[PDB]
């Protein structure tokens, strides 16, 4: 019903794509059909060489906190973790380091980043920690730069997972060992979205990856309107390789493809794994496409345009004159491959300390009464086993952070399940950084690390150690992964049990989260006992010496929530997970554009913390809001274009020129250095409109006390649009605006109207 | 009685305490004698009572021999057994001047510590042997010398103890009555069967050691001498400590040691504990009965004046009347027995930590090492043991006594044994945590096992994972033991056994390190070639990790060597070194006499698998040129204290703590690497059924350079050559051939001579 644009190499990949067109109009059909599929291998996946023509297999491999199943390499924070920096600077130099660990180990393809699939629709999305803000506009921001810093080191990226990708359960990869396969049991479940909703928050974090110069975007597991994703003309053709003007290659999920031609036909690029993984996730092209191009029901044309968008991206990295090194890990594992793995070291000097840095600029305070910061306090408590190791070792869960046993005291929450995890070096455990501080003021520190519930003894010896001490730290985590999503709220291990007993024995209690997610606090965050709460997210390798700085107040806290956090499971979007036996399973996107915190403004409901908060030590004062229409500029600076249709094009502009800037000024108008996050959130007139829609952010480093500093948010054409279902286009519309700015989409002391003429 | 009570005088150096002393008793009443000679309530182990009307205070006795125990604000120090291994008498005085400072600041006046010959070693399996030093009659009495030295030159007085033959726990059998039923209708103490010889030549030398360094008090000991309680024994007390050590001190009670109101009167006993503390539970011999044996005749004013003088001269002595101890803040007796708030004070001097780390460093011995150490710059490291990291519940969480945690808890490192001689500790520098620090610095990956592995879903696969990849695999050991029983074998604590078949299963390069209260059964992978290197560090308190990487990398060369004999098996040893029995009158019969630990095995030609003295460096050393100056001789006028021990040749001027000729080696560097040396030197003294040889002097050459040379001295003191006998009762030097023999071990002695007397 849509048929494929063919590829031309848009703005930046014009010589890249005339390479890539030369080198495949010499190939043969057996030739065409070997670089779309996958073939076996040390990494995720592998593309076909091309041997008579030196185009070697493409090493593809994840994921989206650099380089998984590999030793030699750092362990980053996620994506979470800097989106909760609210910081440019940091979101792009985390990706330059994960891209020069992708090139070190000899990666082609980065199955990375995370660019709005999974959104954020339900906070209990076992993977939403892998992608950044529940928010289209800031999650656009973070995939831009996280496309930008990848591409830069010479990896070649795969942005995932296009599209409306939002729970993990059904999610249903094709599956078919014994002659019996998983389209005998279930379907995926099947994302029903309205054309409004796709425009104005699904696409837009894509819209971002593509101008940002990704090479590749990777489809996902379920299905959209009862069609699946990797196969959906609609979805691909149109939406991302029309509308989106998308020049590179989609890539199947590892069995995200369910059928032979009409994924050919509709959108489909790359066949993953292929004969990978024994064929048991499906092997729908390799010699199936031989026989289809050559029994007339495929057509070569059609094939050759999959083939040149996959060379585009090997001959834009300069990867034929300048090849990645050999991968030597098998990412894979025994009985699936059997192949011994060599050693590289890839760490550089400076990786450490960014990712030290990210962690620092993350912590995000949410409650303080006064306990924080520390001064030199002479007895110290210790609670949780997330305050240590994994007892089996950092590594123990195997290449997917998967596999440890549901009882296992997995340590310190540096990181998640599944695809999107990575190893570690070592551990720098909250307990070893908070020893070390406590050395320095010749005090004394006692971790109790068990488990509180099963341990002999552990109840006595916390109720015995607590009263004593100056403070108590008390850390919980919340372990999630692929392929399952939370079942609620509930904090991982016995960690409502050292609430209850931190409580009961001190009165100074200061609480640090490592999480997936929100998590459910109700029963302490008003206990007086509580004086401090701090979420850490995932922080990764650096753990405990980014942490222990903000609790001692060398550096104020500076990280806000990027999501919002309700005070129960049942204040956000209805339905966020659906659990059904039906062959074929269905998820209704009623609420529209209504997720996270504008579900939440619409409604009336109020969370414990907004999108957008988090404390410091200081305090800041919001004044002289200007709204600056002398101040625009045409876009010139992206990597490639959209073909986004909107009203106002004269045939030059750009739905993405700036069309006005907005600055508002700041004052530290507390008692310390800090810093702060400015946020700019517009309302946008219209019918069922969100009441308020982030549209810009400012972090101000270190501002002094009683110093002042310029903020300042450029706004594009789009930022102010709406998609128009009837006409199919963005348009500005008429009408008062509304233009807010401060601390957090709650706490917005500047506000102006704006009306267009 | 047969052996009567001597008057204290106050020797050489107490002259005018005691006159101070004297001074005050002599204004006492009855009642006042009887309050200051038994134990009271508060927040101590053990409290005498006032003497409110000449203004003396409550004394605070307070354990233990690492230090002040029960108790917030101080450090935790090594175990006797460590630093009885650094050979180093340099740190064997800094040890106790710091455990001294931190004494005397939480208030203490009597340290109960150190522990000075009781036990001393007969059994390998004695759960309390750590406590103490060397299992050598030579080297435990240097090592109490110098401990005894250092914790009186901080201000707090001594209670050196346990006298005497105090050589197992079992049946050790505390007096204990409540509810109308005492441990007298059960069992009697275990009783040790003495010989005269035995007792003067093994037993006693390192108490007459620390009553020469001045111990101010000394404590008798659970077991019966020869069917007479310890504690009430006069042969013991009255003639053998009084009079022929000529001991100036006081005679305190171990708490439950006293079991009867008149005979200890009488025979030697100076101070009742722990009186009216802990319920009086323990007996309550003295008190209002004691006022009661004096005011109706059975019991002396005057002796029992002499046990308040006794006490009263330490007091005076390190200056407790001008300078008080501040208040003792910590109630260390726990509630429900003492219901008590504790405040809070913080003594924790700089320095102090690196002292203790120090400690380690030079107590670390290396046994085994085929190439694997030092390390250069591993890139992939594993870690396996629950040794390696923290106690799961705490540091501290094992309670006042370091005994109170579950029997299958995950204790951590090792840092110090249970019991009255542990103390806490203010957080554990863990081995993991020092190693991943170096991993860092070298760009490295490190990765620990910590569970436990036998009972742990997943643990044996994460161990099957990790090694084979690993360049090094570091695995720790552990082997608690504690007071008030003797370990049952040699078997390794937890799942020790296990980690080691696992790590020899999947790793080419184990190094194993030992963290131990005494020998431990290694011989199942002592020999496995996987098996690199193995190093045992004792028990090295709060800087467990960062005294041992510094020499695993080798910053440092190890220097540490065994203060015992390790030997293949159990059977190997003295026999019936623990005696097991339900009879109400148990015996331990000492029929191997001066035998014991290597002298056990050098007269039976049994081969230890490392033996006492034993230690490898990454250097190795070459002994030249031995020397037996007999011009190098001077008077002992040194000794804080004096004994009244006979010999032979006292002619009115001289003593038997003369040196009468020195000895000299030369010891050259002779690998590629600088080093420091232990060198030793045994005498093979003439007479019938004598030891083969015996420890008689030690020296520690520090940082020898590679080629260079040192000399190595040993002065021989008259006593070092002398033989007791027991038909005329005194020390003599006896006619014949000595052998006299200098090298790196007990086993290892290329250089000798002969020295004949006449
Ligand atoms: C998954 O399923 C959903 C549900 O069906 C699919 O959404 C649909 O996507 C379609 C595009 O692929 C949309 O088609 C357009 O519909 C326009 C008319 O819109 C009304 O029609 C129906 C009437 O029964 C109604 O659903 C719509 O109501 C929704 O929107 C309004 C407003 O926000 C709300 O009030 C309602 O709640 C509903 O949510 C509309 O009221 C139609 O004008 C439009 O026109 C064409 O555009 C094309 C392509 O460029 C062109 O060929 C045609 O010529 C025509 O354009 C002409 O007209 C205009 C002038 O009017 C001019 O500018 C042009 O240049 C040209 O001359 C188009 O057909 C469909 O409405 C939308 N439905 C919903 C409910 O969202 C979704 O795409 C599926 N996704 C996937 C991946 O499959
Ligand atoms: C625990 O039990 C043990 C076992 O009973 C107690 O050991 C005993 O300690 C006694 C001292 O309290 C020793 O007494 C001395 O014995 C001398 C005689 O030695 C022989 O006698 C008996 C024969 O039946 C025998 O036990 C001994 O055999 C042992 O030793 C030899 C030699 O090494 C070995 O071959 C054997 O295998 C045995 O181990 C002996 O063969 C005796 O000369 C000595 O002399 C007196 O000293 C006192 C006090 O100062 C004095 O009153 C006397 O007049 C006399 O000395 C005078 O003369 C000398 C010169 O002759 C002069 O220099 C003096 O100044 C003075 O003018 C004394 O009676 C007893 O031998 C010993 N037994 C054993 C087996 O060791 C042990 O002490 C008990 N411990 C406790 C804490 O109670
Ligand atoms: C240390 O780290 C360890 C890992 O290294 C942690 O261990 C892992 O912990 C996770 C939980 O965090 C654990 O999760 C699985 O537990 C069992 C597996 O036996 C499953 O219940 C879980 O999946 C279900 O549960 C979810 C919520 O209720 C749900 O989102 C998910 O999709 C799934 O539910 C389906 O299954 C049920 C029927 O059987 C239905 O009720 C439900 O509707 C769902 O139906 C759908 O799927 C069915 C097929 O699966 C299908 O038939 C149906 O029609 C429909 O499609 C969950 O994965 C891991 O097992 C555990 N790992 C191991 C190895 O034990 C550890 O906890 C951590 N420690 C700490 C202290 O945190
Ligand atoms: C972690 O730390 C904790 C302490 O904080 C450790 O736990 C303690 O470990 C000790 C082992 O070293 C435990 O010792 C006792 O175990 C039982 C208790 O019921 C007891 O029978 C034993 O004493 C007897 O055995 C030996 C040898 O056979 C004798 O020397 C001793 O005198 C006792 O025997 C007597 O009784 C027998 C008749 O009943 C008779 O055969 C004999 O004749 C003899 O007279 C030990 O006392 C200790 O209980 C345990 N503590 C607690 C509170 O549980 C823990 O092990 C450390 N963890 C690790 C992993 O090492
Ligand atoms: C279809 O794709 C497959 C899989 O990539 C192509 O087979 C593979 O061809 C490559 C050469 O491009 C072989 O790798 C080379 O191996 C040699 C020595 O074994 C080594 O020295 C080179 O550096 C290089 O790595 C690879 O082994 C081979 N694998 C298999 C299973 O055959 C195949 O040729 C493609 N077909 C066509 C028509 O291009
Ligand atoms: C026999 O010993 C008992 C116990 O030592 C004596 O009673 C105690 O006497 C002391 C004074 O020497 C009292 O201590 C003081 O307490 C006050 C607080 O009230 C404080 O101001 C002082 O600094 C000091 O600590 C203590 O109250 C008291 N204890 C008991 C249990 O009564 C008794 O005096 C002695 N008998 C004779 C005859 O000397
Ligand atoms: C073309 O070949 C394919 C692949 O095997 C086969 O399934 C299909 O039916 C063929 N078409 C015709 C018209 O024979
Ligand atoms: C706060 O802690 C104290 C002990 O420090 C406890 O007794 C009190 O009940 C606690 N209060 C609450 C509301 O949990
Ligand atoms: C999804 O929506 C259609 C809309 O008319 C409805 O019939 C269906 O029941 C809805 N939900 C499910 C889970 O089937
Ligand atoms: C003296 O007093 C003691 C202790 O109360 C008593 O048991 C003993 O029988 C008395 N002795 C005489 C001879 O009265
Ligand atoms: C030494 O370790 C290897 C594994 O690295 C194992 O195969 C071998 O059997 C071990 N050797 C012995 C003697 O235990
Ligand atoms: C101990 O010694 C004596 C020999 O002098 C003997 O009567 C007794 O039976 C021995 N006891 C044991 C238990 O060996
Ligand atoms: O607890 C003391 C134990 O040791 C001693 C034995 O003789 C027994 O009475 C008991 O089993
Ligand atoms: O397991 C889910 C992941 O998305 C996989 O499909 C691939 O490794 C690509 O990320
Ligand atoms: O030093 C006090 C303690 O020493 C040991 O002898 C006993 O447990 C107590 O007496």
């Amino acid at each position: 019903q849509w048929p494929a644009p063919l590829a031309n190499g848009g703005k930046s990949w014009a010589s890249a794509f005339k390479k890539a067109k030369a080198t495949v109009t010499e190939m043969t059909v057996e030739e065409l059909a070997n670089i779309t599929s996958g073939v076996i291998g040390l990494c995720s996946g592998v593309t076909g060489a091309v041997t008579r023509l030196g185009i070697p297999e493409f090493c593809l491999q994840d994921g989206p906190i650099g380089p998984r199943g590999v030793h030699g390499s750092s362990q980053f924070p996620a994506g979470l973790t800097v989106a909760a920096t609210w910081d440019r600077t940091l979101m792009y130099a985390r990706a330059r380091g994960m891209g020069q660990e992708f090139h070190d180990q000899g990666v082609h393809l980065a199955l990375a980043p995370v660019t709005g699939g999974p959104l954020g629709r339900t906070p209990l999305n076992g993977r939403g920690w892998e992608g950044t803000f529940a928010d289209p506009y800031a999650c656009g921001e973070a995939s831009y730069l996280s496309v930008k810093g990848l591409t830069d080191a010479g990896v070649a990226t795969v942005s995932k997972h296009w599209i409306a990708y939002e729970q993990e359960t059904s999610r249903n990869l094709y599956i078919d060992i014994d002659g019996v396969s998983q389209a005998d049991i279930q379907l995926p479940i099947s994302s029903n979205v309205d054309d409004l909703t796709m425009h104005e928050l699904y696409m837009w974090s894509f819209a971002e990856a593509v101008r940002a110069g990704t090479n590749h975007i990777m489809c996902s597991y379920n299905r959209i309107n009862n069609t699946h994703s990797c196969s959906n003309a609609k979805g691909l053709n149109q939406l991302l390789k029309t509308e989106l003007n998308f020049q590179g290659g989609v890539v199947s999920n590892w069995g995200g493809q369910w059928d032979s031609v009409p994924a050919a036909e509709n959108g489909l690029d790359v066949a993953m794994p292929g004969k990978g993984f024994l064929g048991a996730l499906g092997d729908f092209w390799g010699a199936t496409l031989v026989e289809l191009i050559n029994n007339g029901t495929v057509s070569e044309d059609l094939v050759r345009d999959k083939a040149v968008r996959i060379l585009t991206g090997y001959y834009y990295l300069g990867q034929d004159t300048n090849p990645p090194p050999p991968f030597v890990y098998n990412t894979i594992g025994a009985p699936t491959l059997n192949a011994t793995s060599g050693y590289r070291n890839v760490r550089k000097p400076g990786t450490a300390e960014l990712i030290k840095e990210i962690g620092s600029a993350s912590v995000t305070l949410l409650k303080n009464t006064g306990s924080l910061p520390l001064k030199h306090p002479q007895r110290i408590a210790v609670l949780g086993n997330d305050a240590t190791y994994n007892v089996l070792g950092p590594n123990a869960c195997g290449l997917a952070n998967s596999a440890c046993d549901i009882d296992n005291l997995n340590g310190t929450l540096t990181t998640g399940g599944g695809s999107g995890s990575a190893l570690s070096p070592y551990t720098i455990t909250p307990l070893e950084a908070l020893q070390k501080r406590a050395i320095e003021d010749n005090a004394e520190i006692a971790a109790v690390v068990a488990n509180s519930n099963t341990t002999t003894g552990a109840e006595d010896a916390i109720a015995a150690l607590l009263p004593d001490a100056d403070v108590t730290f008390v850390f919980l985590n919340r372990y999630s992964e692929e392929g399952a999503d939370a079942p609620d709220f509930s904090l991982g291990g016995d960690g409502d049990n050292l609430m209850d007993l931190a409580v009961t024995y001190s009165s100074n209690v200061v609480v640090v989260i490592h999480t997936t997610g929100v998590v459910d606090i109700e029963k302490w965050a008003d206990n007086p006992n509580v004086t401090a709460i701090l979420v850490a997210y995932l922080p990764g390798q650096e753990a405990g010496n980014s942490l222990v700085p903000v609790l001692y107040g060398d550096v104020a806290p500076s990280g806000k929530l990027p999501w919002t956090w309700g005070k129960s499971i049942d204040d956000y979007v209805p339905n966020g997970v659906v659990y059904t036996d039906a062959y074929s399973p269905q998820s209704n996107f009623t609420e529209g554009v209504f997720i996270d915190y504008r579900w939440f403004d619409k409604m009336g409901i109020t969370p414990r913390y907004e999108f957008g908060f988090g404390l410091s030590y200081t305090t800041f004062t919001y004044s002289n809001l200007i709204v600056d229409h002398g101040r625009w500029a045409k876009d010139y600076s992206s990597v490639m274009e959209t073909a986004e249709p909107f009203a106002e094009w004269d045939g030059t502009n750009s739905l993405y020129d700036v069309i006005f800037t907005v600055f508002a000024t700041i004052t530290n108008t507390g008692n310390l250095t800090g810093s702060e996050v400015a946020q700019l959130y517009i309302s946008i007139p219209g019918d069922n409109q969100p009441v308020r829609q982030l549209r810009g952010f400012d972090k101000i480093k270190d501002l002094p006390v009683g110093d002042s500093a310029v903020v300042t948010f450029p706004i594009r054409r789009k930022d102010v649009s709406s998609w128009s279902v009837v006409d199919q286009l963005w348009y500005v519309p008429n009408g008062d605006f509304l233009i807010s700015v401060g601390g957090s989409s709650r706490d917005l002391p500047l506000n102006t109207t704006w009306t267009p003429h």
